[PDB]
């Protein structure tokens, strides 16, 4: 369970799961490119709306959009309030051999109504031999 991934935001977090590495292993890019990312992380303080966005360094193609939704807002008792468990998720299917396995750096952070709430990075996902 759980992977190296790392924060970025507060250690306001808790889990990441994201389809690639497992723990402090290497892992490297099967092919076909689906960005799936789903984490929960407690929120600290209030908030009517959390965000997501998805930063991605790949191979020099680092995209800039966001893949699915990011309020989920919409989607459960709004606003939120501090203590309470929150977690976000993206799935967003992309051609199967865009990128190039050898330098890719995913960090996706959920924004809550003030501007920040879980963020989490990962990589381990290049080519060689």
């Amino acid at each position: 369970s759980q992977v190296d991934v790392k924060d970025c935001a507060n250690h306001e977090i808790k889990k990441v799961l994201v389809p690639g590495c497992h723990g402090s292993e290497p892992c490297i890019i099967h092919r076909g490119k689906p960005f799936q990312l789903e984490a929960v992380f407690e929120a600290n303080q209030n908030t009517k709306t959390a965000k997501i966005e998805i930063k991605a360094s790949i191979d020099g193609l680092e995209v800039d959009v966001p893949g699915i939704d990011p309020n989920a807002c919409h989607y459960m008792k709004c606003p939120l309030v501090k203590g309470q468990q929150y977690d976000i998720k993206y799935t967003w299917n992309v051609p199967k051999i865009a990128p190039k396995s050898e330098n890719v750096v995913v960090t996706v952070k959920v924004m809550g109504d003030d501007g920040v709430l879980a963020c989490a990075i990962a990589t381990h996902a290049k080519i060689r031999d």
